[PDB]
């Protein structure tokens, strides 16, 4: 699962490979970087075979976009799809409980059973951060480092397809993917991000669910089914 040493062909779903065909290099040099990380004697998060994650479901079943800032910075919470931590994860990471607290008030659904957002994934959210890794207990040690071409690859991608894209921006690094949303067949929802630092800016009342849903039957698509466990 290395990129340092393997091609996307062989580390992300098909649709996703060619989607990133250009950044083929600079996800080889993000190897690079995380091998020189190690050498150097700091650590990343989430695990390498995890850090690509989010682009092993399919490219062309996506029709919700989320985007945060990084991952989780404590060692056994990030998974490689934003926000979501493994099952047996418990306390829930601050801005998890944030985000379930608004999916309560807007949806009305009980509270989810455990932390795992895999269902969102399996039924084409996209599960994204704009910065792909991030040293331990160090949040946004890695922003500018070279996973920004990567992502931003990924959202142009997305919008280029023959598709309808709803995308849901939290925070202030998210929101830097707004331009490459421009297009007639792209809505953007942009919020201050769920992080207890944010959450009180707008977070909180935001709505994102409910909104991607509007967005997406008002575009000719099959809203989401964000019912989880
Ligand atoms: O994946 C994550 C976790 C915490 N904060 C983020 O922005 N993304
Ligand atoms: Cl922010």
């Amino acid at each position: 699962a290395s990129m340092t040493a393997r091609p996307l062909s062989e580390l992300v779903e098909r649709g996703w490979a060619a989607a990133l065909e250009p950044v083929a290099d600079q996800v080889a040099h993000m190897g690079q970087f995380l091998r020189a990380e190690i050498a150097a004697g700091r650590r990343y998060l989430p695990a390498g075979s995890n850090v690509l994650r989010a682009f092993t479901f399919p490219f062309d079943n996506v029709r919700v976009l989320i985007v945060g800032q990084d991952p989780y910075p404590t060692p056994g919470h990030a998974v490689g799809l934003s926000f979501s931590v493994a099952p047996d994860v418990r306390p829930w990471p601050r801005s998890l409980a944030n985000i379930f607290d608004e999916y309560t008030a807007d949806l009305g659904y009980p509270l989810p059973s455990n932390g795992d957002l895999t269902p969102w994934a399996q039924r084409g959210v996209l599960l994204l951060n704009r910065v792909l890794t991030v040293r331990p207990s160090n949040p946004a040690s890695h922003r500018g480092k070279g996973w920004e071409a990567v992502t931003e690859c990924a959202i142009r991608a997305l919008a280029a397809r023959a598709a309808p894209l709803v995308a849901i921006l939290w925070g202030r690094d998210a929101s830097t993917l707004k331009p490459m949303l421009a297009a007639g067949n792209c809505v953007a929802i942009e919020s201050p991000h769920p992080s207890p630092l944010s959450a009180s800016r707008g977070f909180f009342g935001s709505r994102p669910f409910s909104r991607a849903n509007e967005l997406l039957v008002g575009m000719g698509a099959e809203p989401i089914d964000w019912r989880l466990p």
